[PDB]
């Protein structure tokens, strides 16, 4: 189950030995060992599906609009779709840097070692982009692109810190609207929108004529977030392949925020209480306020709702290409259970 | 004199930002904006920015056009944008207490986020300010490389120093030397010694990567400079800076704090856990007192002249005459300066 996901994989080791044997960006030996180390920890493996969307998405555009002399991809096409879709991968590796970090005294160490691995794999999206794309017209358009959706995400990431950070010492720093904003700049613009454009950008395309679209990914990049949240609750871990830890986490989850808006005082202190632990009988408390709070009906009521939203905004977009690429984002996702 | 010639530069670029077509804006939003704009960009003395085009002034004279000035004026200004956005996050902890001076905790996270969206605004303008006044230059991409490094180096030190602020509330044991020296670096070394020199150096047509030992130079200065601030904020003549110093009340993390939990014992150390981060002057004083009993007055002054002389030495050892009068006019207009 691979056939052009495993011609995608090859170009990250392509890549790495392009940033590793760089002659304007020398190297000890010493010290490629140590950037291919970050580079091999952070950027490959895992399921690669928001680097493959860039090629995936790409096809889709080519295959419907063509206007170009021949429908079929290209070697050349396939291989420098794949190069932004390892890009896409590079700036998602950056954005989860610190995700662990989680006593505190060793925690600013800590995350001084995570900050600059980062650092390390920031530096290299400019000179992919530089060798594979400096002579194309839509370059310095591509550079943007990449430059609002990078800039995006560090906002992004400091927030989902400052957050993660706060709850440690109180509950109800977690709130609607911070929620709202990690989630989108964190991860919907480097998740929904940068892969497609991306593909937008090779195609021939300007995007400040897709603003729609873009409000569009964005959303369904909130929404996929929504899922993620609900499903590491209750949804079969048989089927998901993992086990639920957000609420022994103490993350900011969807439906804690929904749950402290709703829930009053009693239950607030409840919660409180109960939130963050790693034994079940304050997991599963929780559980049951939630229930309680009914959140797997708000949820499902929010599910439905924009759904409806999207199609609709979709359905009204005037590109065919576009919304037939929107279409199959949204129904992959749809009601998925994993 | 000059220094008027170079501000109006700033509602040049602040007009050309604003009423851009590519870039659309309600009347309503772009209030907004220069709002954030004006607030965080101007005033202030304008240094940096300034050493851009006494750099580039002093360089050419050592190897002048009206629009010349305007261009490193141009870049200057790009500085002080920098400045501006790596300090959007430092009163965070000040502007959440809604109260007095006194913890918060639930408020932050929403201050935070205002705070972070306007630097994201101030961050998009040095993009389109480098494109519409450089885009066609010899050096242009040059150009667009240093400013994503000192663009992703503050990026990395604030995010290191919101740990640390944070951290420091909880356990004061996360306050290290080597986390004060990263922050110090990456934060600030970057864009306020760095940065200026090497625009002015690749607007006078230079390649960057030839003068590696300058940036090692620049980049330690710009540490010197930081550990001079800290302890000017503790004992320096409050009556000379025109401050007082607000630094060990404000739980800060200061050369000074880390000097102190190195050398202090765990009598000096519980001193310094059971003060410091207070408001009250009796606790402050303590600690100020403390500070003097570790002898940090003459580790300072080793520091000092050690890291001066060290430079001096670095300097004197550069091929570039041109680049040495620039440093050495850095070096000489911040060493052991009383304010």
């Amino acid at each position: 189950m691979t056939e052009l996901k495993s011609k995608f994989v090859k170009v990250y080791s392509v890549l790495k030995k392009e940033l590793l044997h760089d002659s304007a960006f020398g190297l000890t030996d010493d010290s490629r060992n140590w950037v291919e180390r970050i580079m091999d920890y952070n950027v490959p493996g895992g399921k690669l599906n928001r680097g493959l969307s860039v090629v995936d998405s790409y096809k889709l555009l080519r295959e419907l609009t063509n206007s170009k002399y021949k429908s079929e991809l290209s070697d050349d096409e396939i291989f420098l779709a794949s190069v932004l879709g390892w890009s896409v991968e590079w700036i998602q590796a950056c954005a989860l840097v610190l995700d662990d970090i989680m006593c505190w005294f060793r925690l600013p160490k800590v995350g001084m070692i995570a900050i600059n691995d980062g650092l390390i794999l920031r530096n290299h999206v400019p000179r992919i982009l530089r060798t594979h794309f400096q002579t194309e017209h839509y370059y310095l358009q591509l550079v943007d692109l990449f430059h609002e959706v990078e800039c995006q995400t560090i906002a992004g990431q400091m927030l989902d810190l400052i957050t993660t950070l706060a709850g440690e010492i109180n509950l109800s720093s977690y709130s609607l609207p911070v929620y709202q904003q990690i989630t989108l700049s964190k991860t919907s613009y480097y998740s929904f929108y940068l892969p497609v454009a991306c593909a937008l950008v090779m195609l021939g395309e300007n995007l400040e004529s897709h603003d729609d679209m873009k409000d569009i990914l964005l959303e369904m990049g909130t929404y996929f977030q929504v899922q993620d949240d609900y499903l590491d609750c209750f949804g079969d871990p048989e089927v998901i392949g993992k086990i639920g830890t957000d609420i022994e986490d103490n993350k900011c989850t969807w439906l804690v925020v929904q749950a402290l808006e709703h829930c009053n005082e009693e239950q607030k202190k409840l919660l409180y209480d109960n939130y963050g632990r790693k034994d079940p009988k304050q997991v599963a408390k929780v559980k049951e306020l939630y229930k309680t709070l009914n959140l797997e009906d708000l949820f499902t009521q929010y599910e439905n709702k924009t759904c409806k939203k999207l199609t609709k905004s979709i359905e009204a977009l005037p590109n065919v290409a576009v919304q037939a690429v929107l279409k199959s984002f949204l129904a992959k996702i749809h009601k998925r259970l994993k």
